[PDB]
């Protein structure tokens, strides 16, 4: 059974294995006054493992680190953190003193210091605009536009069909838009008709937040998105 938040004291973090060398991440975190539970990836990258996403937040990231040796026991020596935000960035600067090499796009950078976030070392080229891709280890980066923020990344992983859809997709059981400040309401259904496009063949999509779905997860994203253009 996937973790819950109530399940995972803030702290302390999960792994959850999705598919053979892909597991997910799970964290807790405070935002205003409520706790909720965040979604990262972990791809095996040959002998080593690819990190997509912190556990937001540097306590957090030090729990993610020791989780992944207990339970994996192959170095963590990439991280693609996919938005500026603390919950995919806190943390950057636990990993990079852990001797992870911390990457996003010169977007995401560029924001994360605007707004007083740790900031990755390196910049990924390759994602300027809408539909670019770019190969990385063992997966796929893919910038559809804006949508959760203007800098997101997906992230799809190609042996296990696994899809990463970071904060612009959000799980059924979500039905609100939440906080939306930094969002592009407008082009958000775009960004994900464009992943719908491009990843057709996704058997797994996880969701920044809550619990992982299938590609249904597109649409009823899409919508939440619509009732608060709507109403
Ligand atoms: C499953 C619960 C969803 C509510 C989450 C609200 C938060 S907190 C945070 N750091 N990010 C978000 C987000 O929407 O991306
Ligand atoms: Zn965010
Ligand atoms: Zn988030």
């Amino acid at each position: 059974e996937y973790p819950t938040v109530s399940e995972i004291p803030v702290g302390e973090v999960r792994l959850y294995q999705i598919a053979d060398g892909v597991w997910s991440h799970i964290a807790t975190q405070s935002f205003d006054g409520a706790v909720y539970p965040s979604n990262g990836l972990i791809v095996r990258d040959g002998d080593e493992l690819l990190l997509i996403d912190t556990a937001w937040g540097a306590k957090n990231t030090a729990a993610l680190l020791a989780e992944i040796e207990k339970q994996i026991g192959l170095p963590v020596t990439r991280a693609v953190s996919t938005h500026f935000h603390d919950d995919r960035v806190g943390g950057v600067d636990v990993l990079r003193a852990a001797g992870v090499a911390t990457y996003a796009s010169p977007s995401t950078r560029r924001l994360a210091e605007v707004e007083g976030n740790e900031i990755p070392t390196h910049s990924l080229e390759g994602l300027s605009s809408s539909g670019d891709a770019v190969r990385f280890g063992p997966v796929e980066l893919f910038y559809p536009g804006a949508a959760h923020s203007t800098d997101n990344l997906v992230v799809y992983v190609p042996s296990a069909s696994v899809l990463y859809g970071g904060c612009a997709i959000y799980e059924l059981s979500r039905t609100s838009a939440g906080n939306v400040a930094d969002a592009d309401l407008a082009e958000w259904p775009t960004s994900i008709e464009r992943i719908q496009q491009h990843y057709p063949e996704a058997q797994f999509v996880i969701p920044g937040h809550g619990l992982p779905g299938g590609l249904d997860l597109l649409k009823h994203t899409t919508n939440v998105v619509k009732a608060h253009t709507n109403r």
